[PDB]
């Protein structure tokens, strides 16, 4: 580590010390003892702190802050990592291990609003990195064509329902890509915590978009992740919504190699998704439980769920129409995730149809 990045390290933790409303899990937890332990370590490619610590500093309202700038990373600055993960998880100790793999039993999953007063669409996603390849932050221009032309190469073999077509980014209409957004299918534009992350560098070189014709099945190609890979639909079927992920990923799975690691499951560039990757979310009406948006926070945080807006995390409900979703992702299997969420909104719904 040179001497440019370890002042803008003592700067950036101070300015975390001084930010006396900053909410971070990233101030939480860069302690003195942590921050002097780890801002002199670098990784294999070069990776320091401050590339990990930048998009907290920078953006203060993050609910986290941090980012591996690769795998090794995880491990190098495991003493921020470690408490940050243990703590957004809910529970998941140093000695701990994810399970492995386990999408359960489809079948036991069930229609989480029969009546369709409450819930707009249902979307399961996961996410996963390619094998010999880094995060978005240590990747050059030519790596993100390479692995666009691999990923897309490899979706052009996928057949009946999953059949469909990629779109580059590149070369893609405004109307088009501004559409695809508007419609919640695209990945958005332009994300501050991730551009102060250096995670779009190059843009909007080897990103895009796969998708079956209905658009129930969807791939995003180098946007946080090497690949999101996406079901999703109107109404409440979450059982179909699932099986179609669970095809969808096994499929992949059998032609892509993707990163796993013995104790954090399937790899990724945010904490958040590490393990099962997976964020099972509504988008859902509760008029009488939101009528004060801290309010319909804290009662879906007891069911271990999350709140975002409309059109998705750091924005506002539009309209009454909240995403809520499963919050762990790491320390319990796939079908343990997805049931989180449907238990938590089926029993969130209850409340509502009693609340006055
Ligand atoms: N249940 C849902 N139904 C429809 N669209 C959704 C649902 N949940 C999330 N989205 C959309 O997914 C897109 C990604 O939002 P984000 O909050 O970035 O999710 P992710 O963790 O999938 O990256 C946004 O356009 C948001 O509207
Ligand atoms: N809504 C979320 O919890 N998103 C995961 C972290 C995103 C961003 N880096 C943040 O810290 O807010
Ligand atoms: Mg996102």
């Amino acid at each position: 580590v040179d001497q440019a990045t370890l002042d803008k390290l003592e700067a950036g933790f101070k300015k975390l010390q001084e930010a006396s409303d900053c909410k971070s899990l990233l101030k939480k937890h860069l302690t003195k003892d942590v921050f002097d332990s780890i801002k002199n370590k670098k990784t294999g490619m070069g990776a320091t702190l401050l590339d990990v610590i930048q998009s907290g500093v920078e953006n203060l309202d993050s609910g986290v802050g941090i980012y591996a700038p690769d795998a090794e990373s995880y491990r190098t600055f495991g003493p921020l990592f470690d408490p940050i993960i243990d703590d957004y998880h809910g529970g998941f100790k140093l000695t701990d291990k994810h399970p492995p793999k386990q999408w359960g039993d489809i079948n036991t999953l069930v229609g989480l609003d029969p009546a369709g007063q409450f819930i707009i669409s249902t979307r399961v996603r996961c996410g996963r990195s390619l094998q010999g390849y880094p995060f978005n932050p240590c990747l050059t221009a030519e790596q993100y064509k390479e692995m666009e032309e691999k990923v897309s190469s490899t979706l052009s073999s996928m057949e009946d329902e999953l059949k469909g077509t990629y779109y580059p980014l590149t070369g893609m209409s405004k109307a088009t890509q501004q559409q695809l957004i508007d419609d919640h299918f695209l990945f958005k534009e332009g994300d501050r915590f991730l551009q102060t992350a250096n995670a779009c560098r190059y843009w909007p070189t080897g990103r895009g978009i796969f998708h079956n014709d209905a658009k129930t099945f969807l791939v995003w190609v180098n946007e946080e992740d090497h690949l999101r890979i996406i079901s999703m639909q109107k109404g409440g079927d979450l059982k179909t919504v699932y099986k179609r992920l669970v095809t969808a990923v096994d499929n992949i799975e059998s032609k892509l190699p993707f990163s796993h690691d013995d104790r954090f499951g399937f790899l990724t560039f945010c904490p958040t998704n590490l393990g099962t990757t997976m964020r099972a979310s509504v988008h859902i009406q509760l008029p009488k439980l939101a009528k004060d948006r801290k309010v319909l926070e804290d009662i879906a945080s007891k069911f271990n769920l999350q709140v975002r807006g409309t059109r998705g995390e750091h924005t506002e409900s539009e309209g009454g129409v909240y995403d809520i979703s499963n919050k762990r992702r790491l320390g319990l299997t796939e079908y343990q995730a997805v049931r989180e969420m449907q238990d938590g909104i089926l029993e969130m719904i209850k409340m509502e149809k009693a609340a006055a």
